């Protein structure tokens, strides 16, 4: 399901904004550049109100979920407004519990081989890779040895120089910041269209 949609689309937009409304601009934009997995960072002022106003383009096709999710009433807020699934940068055992429960989505991120073991035992075997520009490729290819059955999703520092990398070190998917969403609505949407085409090229 979830899994299925990270496999297919393959590039997820973490969005950070000063504003509502750059957020919900880069978010069209992204999607009109044809990346359909959203992630709204809880970093964006009222994250919430931007993944409610943004719920009509689940009907288009987008999967809008909420990302720097840091306690249990945030994430709480982001599902109650619709989030289909929950990013953290770190490993949140209060979190991992909640979504369980709720039955929604939680890729929590990990950095370490100790950190890995842990939420593999708290049932995750997709998880974020983070911070992807400190560890590398070399971390992804490292963890194939032990650990076969585990997938990641690399946020930080990925772009169009190094995405087919990541892609070739065996990741799931790439999690895109700065290199996409930064700019103006325009500029995002184009840089968008470009990931597109350089992940389809490799």
């Amino acid at each position: 399901k979830i899994e299925e949609l990270f496999k297919k689309h393959k590039i997820v937009a973490v969005l950070r904004a000063n504003s509502v409304e750059e957020a919900k601009k880069k978010a069209l934009a992204v999607f009109l550049g044809g990346v359909h997995l959203i992630e709204i960072t809880f970093t964006v002022p009222d994250a919430d109100t931007v993944i409610k106003e943004l719920s009509f383009l689940k009907e288009m096709g987008a999967i809008i979920g909420a990302g720097t999710v840091t306690s249990v009433e945030q994430c709480r807020k982001a599902v109650e407004s619709g989030a289909e699934f929950i990013v953290s940068p770190h490993l949140d055992e209060e979190i991992s519990q909640f979504c369980k429960e709720k039955g929604v989505f939680y890729m929590p991120g990990v950095m370490t081989p100790t950190e890995l073991v842990k939420a593999m035992k708290l049932g995750h075997t997709i998880l974020k890779l983070f911070p992807g520009e400190v560890v590398g490729p070399q971390f992804v290819k490292a963890m194939k040895g032990p650990f076969p059955n585990v997938k990641f999703v690399p946020t930080g520092g990925v772009n169009l120089d190094n995405v087919c990398e990541w892609f070739k070190a065996g990741v799931l998917a790439v999690g895109v910041g700065s290199a996409l969403v930064k700019g103006t609505p325009v500029e995002v949407a184009e840089k968008a269209k470009a990931f597109v085409e350089k992940i389809r090229g490799c």
